[PDB]
């Protein structure tokens, strides 16, 4: 059988379409997922926000993970990759270990929404 | 004071980035809000979608709101105008209104999404 799912998100549309590019490039392919960060941004307070595909009040599956500044500058991102099989909740977690492990490296303050937060407490 | 806003939609990125074309074009400005509708649809299915801010797991304001046939085809839109002031309630009811009311005029099965029942419900 099948429910027919809803998304919720931290990030405006703009936040999401926005096209970026990283003056320093590293890129992860961990899990089914594509990780993504600037490695030239430094001393700097970033911020993960996500979208999230929500069935029965409960946060399913990672649509898009994306970083930003206070100034609002997008730093880093974490999506699935189409191409590979679905991710697992396991996956989503390590992912956003390796984002934040590898921004509080280059001396950044990084801090996630309640969203992300939840999703990582149930999995 | 004020707390930060989240977004909960039933459409897809994809389906609220595309862009899409009216062959018989019929647009109003109720209220606060850009009301489109192609009036060469007809003896269709229609399913209104939406796009709302919510605030403490209550839907506040209207973000986008788009009427899609079952094939997916986007045949009408309710969207706020940033440049006037922010939109109220009956405003978001009455523009529903407007597009439910000149889709049925073309003889067209016009069906809304809990999201907009909730919204609707409770104002």
């Amino acid at each position: 059988k099948m429910p027919a799912s809803r998304y919720l998100t931290d990030m405006t549309l703009e936040e999401m379409s926005r096209d970026w590019f990283m003056l320093m490039p590293k890129q992860k392919v961990a899990g089914s997922l594509c990780i993504k960060m600037d490695q030239a941004i430094m001393d700097k307070t970033i911020i993960l926000k996500a979208n999230f595909s929500v069935i029965f009040d409960r946060l399913e599956t990672l649509i898009l993970l994306r970083a930003f500044t206070e100034e609002g500058a997008i730093v880093g991102e974490i999506s699935p990759l189409p191409s590979l099989p679905g991710h697992t909740g396991e996956d989503v977690k390590n992912a956003i270990g390796v984002l934040i492990g590898g921004l509080e490296a280059n001396d950044n303050t990084v801090r996630v929404t309640e969203t992300i937060q939840r999703f990582a407490w149930r999995n």
